[PDB]
């Protein structure tokens, strides 16, 4: 039973992306697009395992501080310019240049690249970053501490190279469909805002000979019910990674074989704005954590396999085993609620004068459902001391508000950028460009800093447990659950495994079968 003649595929990408410039974004819809059009030093297969990308080989010194990548001598951007180490140097410098204002600027600081933090903090020029083109096809990364998991970091959207010649000549107009040049398996055929992105084969991709899918469309359907309806109508082949909890038990039995649920390294949270009154009060942040019943959300609201959590890092992640769930999470709800009430009353709330705020979330009926549940539990568990409004915003507008800090409480999902605990731990550093909570605690920073010169797993895992303990005591955010990624995938679509813990979809890993 063979390959189809056609090889077209339609996939829900869930929202209109903020941008196709991998230095201007931090979201999953954006990265999904970037990963089709560009390819970093290394990439991954259907199960998250690492394989050669722009680098055909690489090595490290025994101290894990020097990483040397050998680029393909004949590889070309999609316009035919050579892909060189200079492109990687150019791009990684741009990531950290403060003038670029990248949300992921801090990513190279996570990798411990020499001078990355100082460049971000404005103390050194971008050109002083500890990466170099030793020649045109040798890119070398120099780190100040050992980073044995460094190769796996290089897969991230923020470390994608850019076509220097083009970006320098065209400025940020480079991102327009008419000018976009890239080195991934696909190239932009069309972009209609709030409707579709169309991809076509990049025949100058080094590995075009292995790409099967010829064209693809990304839809931007925000609501999972609409997603499922289109799928059933046969107008899309894979949903995005949310499904209606109402239809879910049915879909599983009726579309047996088509329902995938990947266990992913992700945490769903309500992020509290730690520098806006009244969430700058730890007592109030503690009350909210105490009075929210996680099992209500994972069991009655969703019921898809999501598991309740009271910490940020998924504990099943590599080197997360020592992370402990906090003690309040084991007390009866009635005792937790009594304590919450006490705290809110001590802070001057009553039924007549309750704690009023809004939950900001991106338009999406599953998030709305969780927001209603949370608002509901918060009013009732505190006997009227909390009163929550809901503020849905479009994806781009929601991302913009979180980043500008124009919010009280915001829905937040963090998905691992690499399968090692620090991809979470690093989020909450005072100076992390990713930290839209504005959580800042010198002792957290110190705990994470001292993980970075531990020379075995155990030592690192202890630091992460301490960091997670400090963030927990500060009640910096409201963690809720660890993700499963429920998706519907047509039976004629192959190459999607359901075993990738970052649940990436690379069009080059798929193919359509006949019969």
């Amino acid at each position: 039973t063979q390959l189809d003649e056609k090889q077209h595929i339609v996939i829900n990408n869930g929202a209109e992306p903020q941008s196709f410039d991998p230095h201007k974004t931090e979201g999953v819809p954006e990265s999904n697009v970037a990963y089709q059009l560009l390819e970093g030093l290394v990439t991954s297969d259907s199960e998250g395992k690492l394989q050669p990308g722009a680098a055909e080989s690489w090595e490290n010194t025994p101290d894990f501080k020097t990483w040397t990548f050998h680029l393909r001598k004949d590889a070309k951007w999609s316009n035919g310019d050579p892909v060189t180490a200079h492109d990687f140097v150019f791009a990684w410098r741009r990531l950290v240049d403060p003038a670029t204002a990248a949300p992921y600027a801090s990513y190279l600081s996570y990798l411990q690249v020499e001078n990355a933090q100082d460049i971000i903090d404005g103390k050194k020029k971008p050109a002083e970053l500890g990466v170099e083109a030793k020649d045109d096809y040798t890119f070398v990364v120099h780190a100040t501490n050992p980073v044995p998991y460094a190769v796996s970091l290089t897969t991230h959207q923020s470390l994608l190279p850019l076509p220097q010649k083009v970006v320098e000549k065209l400025g940020d107009a480079w991102v327009k469909k008419e000018n976009y040049v890239g080195n991934g398996a696909y190239k932009l055929a069309n972009h209609i805002i709030n409707e579709k992105i169309e991809f076509e084969r990049n025949p100058l991709y080094w590995n075009d000979k292995e790409t099967v899918i010829n064209s693809a469309t990304f839809l931007a359907i925000e609501n999972p019910s609409t997603d499922v309806a289109r799928y059933r109508a046969g107008d899309l082949d894979m949903t995005s990674y949310g499904l209606p909890p109402e239809q879910f038990a049915k879909l599983k039995k009726e579309l047996l074989g088509e329902v995938y649920v990947t266990r992913t390294l992700g945490t769903y949270s309500y992020e509290l704005n730690n520098k806006k009154a009244p969430f700058d009060n730890v007592n109030i942040r503690k009350a909210l954590n105490l009075s929210l019943d996680r099992n209500v959300i994972t069991d009655k609201v969703l019921g898809q396999g999501q598991t309740p959590t009271y910490v940020f890092t998924p504990t099943y992640i590599e080197e997360g085993h020592l992370i402990q769930q906090p003690a309040y999470s084991k007390e009866p709800m009635a005792q937790r609620n009594e304590e919450a009430i006490k705290l809110l009353e001590e802070a001057g709330y009553s039924k007549a004068n309750p704690l009023k705020f809004s939950i900001l979330y991106n338009t999406n009926e599953n998030h709305k459902k969780v927001a209603i549940a949370a608002a509901s539990m918060w009013k009732a568990n505190t006997k009227g001391l909390i009163d929550v409004k809901l503020e849905n915003q479009e994806w781009k507008t929601y991302i913009d508000s979180r980043r500008a800090g124009r919010y009280d409480v915001a829905r937040a999902g963090w998905h691992a950028d690499y399968n090692q605990a620090t991809t979470f731990g690093n989020y909450f550093l005072s100076n992390s460009s990713n930290n839209t909570a504005k959580y800042a605690n010198p002792e957290y920073d110190k705990a994470m800093a001292e993980s970075y010169a531990a020379t075995d797993a155990e030592g690192r895992a202890k630091a992460y447990a301490k960091a997670e303990e400090i963030l927990g005591k500060d009640y910096g955010i409201v963690p809720i659950f660890n993700y499963v990624n429920p998706r519907l995938v047509k039976p004629y679509v192959k190459g999607y495994s359901g075993k990738d813990p970052q649940d990436h979809i690379y069009l080059r890993n798929l193919y359509i079968i006949k019969h």
